[PDB]
């Protein structure tokens, strides 16, 4: 399955612990976090907003880069990562009219966005959606999803510190940081 | 409505006469007599229709500054008065494109297959638009819709720059292709 559908209202296994408009405009607070697997999957009751985004290929790494992700990363859904974050981004429009090497260049060269996150592996697990080409109209460019453990929350945020410092960072326009905890 | 979508209404109405349908690679499509290009999703089905294919226009992934600078310079305007030939070639790339990293495929695209440096060479004769299906959904039956335009004493050109790509080492990995050519209404 690639494409996946994030209901925040009243009902989910996940329950919203906090919310934050880091950059642009707030999202309606919702106490519950659903996700849903697929391209026709139901509205949840009491759905107060629906975002919906695609696994795709890779646009950026490069496979000495692929083959250090693979020997690190974990795998979603451990046991002990009870912990996730859901973060929508919506970049600046100027950033998709820049060509492919001046993006990868903002990247990875300038920013290290691979080379900082390989550094919170094993900790933190990942899944990055894409909205921008779906058929419908989306709030954000990218969905993005995290996993882990409570004790590594601090390190969580301190990636996000580091990320959010970077060059790549300046062409994020919108974010929204909604922190979860798995029911028992 | 966003200006990036686009349906490809293949059917009994629409301002191209389907001249022909050239089947390349894999199975055609149903045979249809006229192509309606259509802003945005279409639903339902409008009567007379047999097919629609969707696309979205995107960003560059492969293209870089310097090629860029040459395309915008050279490449025409799409919808040209004497522009009154069409093409319209769904394509579908095989799994093993799509799980390669990025460099593979750059170095596929371009350093070993030439498509951007090929393709400059029929410009300004050839108008293009290239359109994304793989992120609309699993279930698309193309990854690719492009549309080219260009006068008919550029047919025989375009046939030649077809010929070059695929002939290249990108179209190994193309397992689906149609080629249908259309002719705009006077
Ligand atoms: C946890 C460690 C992380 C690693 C190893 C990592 C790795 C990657 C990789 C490999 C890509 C490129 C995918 C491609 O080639 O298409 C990517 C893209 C991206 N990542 Fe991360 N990432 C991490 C954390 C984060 C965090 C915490 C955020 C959000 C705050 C984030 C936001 C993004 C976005 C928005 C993209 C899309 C491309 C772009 O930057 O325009 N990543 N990441
Ligand atoms: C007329 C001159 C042509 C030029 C200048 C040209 C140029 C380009 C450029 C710049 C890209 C890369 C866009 C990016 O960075 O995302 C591209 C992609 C593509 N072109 Fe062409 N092209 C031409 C003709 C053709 C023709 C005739 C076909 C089909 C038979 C074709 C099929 C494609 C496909 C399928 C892609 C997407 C490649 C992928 O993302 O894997 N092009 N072309
Ligand atoms: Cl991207
Ligand atoms: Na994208
Ligand atoms: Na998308
Ligand atoms: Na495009
Ligand atoms: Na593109
Ligand atoms: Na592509
Ligand atoms: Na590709």
């Amino acid at each position: 399955t690639r494409v996946f559908t994030f209901a925040g209202g009243e009902t989910g296994v996940w329950r919203v612990v906090a919310m934050n408009a880091v950059a642009g405009a707030p999202l309606p607070g919702i106490p519950r976090l659903n996700v849903a697997a697929g391209s026709v999957s139901p509205q949840p009751p009491g759905t107060k907003w629906l975002l919906r985004g695609i696994t795709s290929n890779e646009r950026y790494v490069v496979r000495e880069e692929k083959d250090r992700l693979v020997a690190k990363q974990p795998s979603l859904g451990r046991a002990e990562a009870t912990c996730a974050a859901l973060i929508p981004i919506r970049k600046n429009p100027s950033w998709w009219g820049l060509s492919q090497d001046e993006r990868r260049k903002i990247f990875e060269e300038q920013s290290r966005h691979i080379h900082i996150g390989l550094q919170y592996l094993p900790a933190v697990a990942r899944r990055l959606h894409h909205c921008r080409d779906l058929g419908e109209n989306e709030p954000f460019d990218f969905l993005t999803w995290f996993e882990y453990s409570p004790s590594d929350e601090t390190a969580f945020n301190r990636l996000l510190a580091e990320l959010r410092a970077s060059v790549e960072w300046q062409y994020v326009d919108r974010e929204i940081d909604i922190r979860l905890v798995h029911e028992p």
